[PDB]
């Protein structure tokens, strides 16, 4: 079960500013950012962006294990394995819902008629509000939670968290401003989770699994 | 009154933050355009807010956030919260941004364009301090998060006010938009580090009861 209900997340439509408009400096920048990523298409950083695009637990685990420095599997780290999925629901979905639905911002690949670095998701995304990025809110939240469980890896986690969000831009699924907003959303939800007992309980166990000598790499 | 942790205990900002935008970088073009959009509203109500937001003295920070968190913040009524406000400035505004600041020593916009800011009195000091990332922003974001933890039903207002506090640095001409976007992340990273420190948890507990005391509630 999720740490809290959809209604228990801080309303993102209230604290986030509206999306950059057609003539705002930020939007001119969003377009420039979009084309910079489209230009390096097919390249390695572009491929990495395609990998970061997959948010299934298996892939998140594969990506963060090296960064956090511990094996992450349903067998060795069962609580950490639920934490990753639980955080995706409340952070990527619940926390971004109201803002996303209220603005229904059009995605760049849709506006310019180009495919993304991961064509599979293109149909789902077409109908999802672009602002703010749920992927980013999730990866930011994840980075902060794991930093709390294993602070010795804080800098690596903060760094990877950031690049995971930048992958969305380069991929063509989001605008730079969607990602900038998503990061703030991730921090706000992280602060909200700290007051929920179920989370404190879960985190204690996660802290135990990731610092377990039998799980370190 | 002792920092929740030592300088060396802040996550190295120079390692996780990307470098500030270069001269021919599309993002710096955005920084300059953003700077002029702010210089343009000079004299408006929002501009007035930006000038008041510029003063980070504990007195002014208390005045600004009391209404938002919904409680009277004072050295007499809320002793622990008063210390918290100053402790966070130290570890969040300075310690958390120090290495990236020194590493890049980025020039501030009001200096670059030879303009005055919305708070002339602090220019001589800002002149010596690296611009990226924004310590003011990191502190205000951190503070909004910490207060959201002590008084969660005020989370949305605190989240909004913390965000606008950062935007005031941009409007005031003291920081580039990029210094602010970066400082927000720094404040978040520091917020996560503080959760693992005992001295913080203990101070927070007191702050929590002080801010929820029936006698300090504000409308």
């Amino acid at each position: 079960q999720p740490f809290h209900s959809p209604e228990e997340s801080v309303n993102s439509q209230f604290y986030l500013p509206p999306p950059p408009g057609n003539d705002d400096p930020a939007f001119r920048y969003d377009k420039e950012a979009y084309f910079k990523g489209y230009a390096i298409k097919g390249s390695p950083r572009w491929k990495q962006a395609a990998e970061d695009a997959d948010i299934s637990v298996e892939n998140i685990a594969r990506i963060f294990s090296p960064v956090v420095g511990a094996k992450i599997s349903p067998k060795d780290t069962p609580e950490t394995w639920n934490m990753l999925q639980n955080l995706l629901k409340v952070g990527g979905y619940y926390a971004t819902a109201s803002a996303k639905k209220y603005y229904m911002r059009t995605r760049p690949f849709v506006l310019f008629n180009h495919s993304t670095c991961r064509p599979e998701d293109e149909n789902t995304l077409r109908k999802d509000g672009s602002y703010p990025s749920g992927h980013t809110a999730y990866s930011t939240l994840l980075a902060l939670v794991l930093s709390q469980a294993r602070p010795e890896r804080a800098q690596e986690l903060a760094r990877r968290g950031w690049e995971f969000g930048q992958s969305r831009v380069i991929c063509g699924a989001h605008w730079q401003s969607d990602v900038d907003a998503g990061r703030y959303v991730g921090a706000v939800e992280f602060a909200r989770l700290q007051t929920i007992p179920a989370f404190q309980k879960s985190l204690a166990k996660v802290r135990e699994e990731l610092n377990d000598k039998n799980n370190l790499l």
